[PDB]
């Protein structure tokens, strides 16, 4: 996979995504959304797209990330977009591990106006359809 | 695939998910979670589940996505849980691109109570194995 | 797919992902962010990942998940991190359902340091291109 920028690591086999970099210090204050960039841009193969989901550690700090779709064709910088949860300041430093990318693939479908048959054991059900337990 | 109702949109085959509207105007107050309707129902491809992830409009506006897992067999209609993160109140206007929905094929397998095997590099590492950095 | 202890679920192969349950009573203050054990360890197959991400009915409560990516190379406990949004205290009990696992595959390259080439329409464009509406 082409790649452009220094915020992105290699993983290895085993591990699903690669470690996302700050590309510069971030302060968030409590409550805050910033869309922290990465200065990375890269060329997902074709059939698959990149999703930015958190990571353990930046995780139980109280901070979220919030959409974390890179689309196939996308060709900008990648930002990740996070909300500071907590009641207090938090610093991102500069090419602290922020985020992950994980790439995975995506069906492309025409959507076609018709009937949804009720053929499942479920159908209709949602909401905690077998309880708590 | 078969879908129902008004609230989808379809993608370009560059673009990993289709775009999900409300279905009526929604209020959401501070710290406030409700399952906006979005009037669509759908059957998705035999062997995969739906993704409801945010997009990047709203999540920048202290809105986040909640659950977001659509089942093969659901045959009801699509709600995304949102909430209101914001320390004020939020409008969601009808017809309004509130989240994306990503088509992701599923392993189904059985659980086999066994034995796990300390058979990889990393093994019981986790919650911060490399650092910060 | 080869599992220890008690904390997951079968699920049908229609549904996309398996119930995840809470390993001990566990209480969340407003705002706080815990680890909750689920007392389980597995062998994803090759070239998978999982994934945790919340259900219906506790995201609806004002909790929600963060990180949430299992490696394939993971030998340890699974945790779920769970963070309580709510202006209250939050009680999960054991063997409670938390969270959903879902096992996704994953691709992995190499990241060859290149050049991006605008070969695709939008390259550029990100965060709002069709606007609200
Ligand atoms: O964001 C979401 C999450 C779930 N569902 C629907 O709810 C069903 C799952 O509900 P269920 O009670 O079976 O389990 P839970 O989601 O509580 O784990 C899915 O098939 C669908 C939905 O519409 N939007
Ligand atoms: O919600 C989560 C996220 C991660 N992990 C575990 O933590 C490991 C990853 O931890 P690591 O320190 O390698 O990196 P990080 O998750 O901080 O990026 C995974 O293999 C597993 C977990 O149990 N639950
Ligand atoms: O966390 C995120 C989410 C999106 N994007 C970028 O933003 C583009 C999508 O933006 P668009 O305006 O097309 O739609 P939206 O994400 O608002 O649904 C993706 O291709 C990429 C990003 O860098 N980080
Ligand atoms: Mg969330």
């Amino acid at each position: 996979m082409i790649i452009e920028g220094d915020g992105i690591l290699d993983k290895r086999s085993e591990d699903a995504g690669y470690d996302l970099l700050a590309a510069k210090e971030i302060h968030l204050l409590p409550g805050e959304v910033k869309v922290i960039p990465t200065g990375v841009k890269l060329m997902l193969p074709k059939g698959y797209w990149g999703l930015i989901i958190g990571k353990s550690s930046i995780g139980s700090k109280g901070l979220d990330v919030l959409g974390g779709v890179i689309d196939e064709g996308y060709r900008g910088e990648i930002g990740v977009i996070m909300i500071n949860v907590s009641r207090k300041s938090i610093t991102l430093m500069e090419r602290q591990k922020i985020a992950q990318l994980i790439i995975l693939p995506c069906k492309h479908e025409v959507l076609e106006q018709g009937k949804v048959v009720m053929d499942s054991e479920r159908g209709d059900n949602g909401y905690g359809s077998t309880g708590v337990f």
